[PDB]
């Protein structure tokens, strides 16, 4: 696609939709993702409720409630399965194809937040772009950080990935 890193609150983020780190319980809980709950409302949880549970990798489709965007797409990263990079490279490229289903135009992840979870970073954040870059171009990316700190990290991989690829 084509991604732009910053420092924000995702749910302050004006678009089509923002993503988030979930387990494929759908269960919202901690951090960012409660601030989701929060801002948008019990419609988001209780869509979850009726979708049901999914598979550790794939990605789920609610509305944002009061958020300022149409929809939020939960990537499944644990849960029934112990998270990994290959549960993230998976959870993410769902995520993007559920975007482009609903063919959408400007979409958000919340940051390396519930995206970790006790994995490398570093590590993430790279699997992360990779798969972000392969979508479609019709996707405008934004990255956004709650600290700006690790919003410049990002930029520095960002750039690393554009230098070995020409
Ligand atoms: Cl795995
Ligand atoms: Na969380
Ligand atoms: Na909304």
């Amino acid at each position: 696609a084509r991604i732009r890193e910053v420092q924000g609150d995702i749910t302050e983020f004006q678009g089509d939709a923002i993503v988030n780190a979930a387990n494929n319980y759908l269960k919202l809980g901690a951090g960012v993702a409660g601030a989701i709950l929060r801002k948008g409302g019990p419609s988001i949880q209780e869509e979850c409720d009726r979708i049901g549970k999914i598979r550790v990798g794939e990605a789920a489709v609610t509305g944002a409630g009061n958020l300022p965007v149409r929809y939020v797409i939960h990537a499944a990263v644990l849960g029934d399965e112990p998270a990994s990079l290959e549960t993230v490279r998976k959870a993410t490229k769902s995520a993007l194809e559920k975007a482009v289903e609903l063919g959408l135009k400007t979409v958000a992840f919340t940051a390396l937040g519930a995206w970790v979870g006790g994995l490398p970073a570093e590590a993430v954040l790279r699997v992360m772009l990779e798969e972000i870059k392969k979508a479609p171009d019709t996707l405008e990316v934004t990255g956004v950080h709650g600290t700006e700190k690790s919003a410049e990290a990002a930029r520095r991989a960002l750039l690393e990935h554009h230098h070995h690829h020409h």
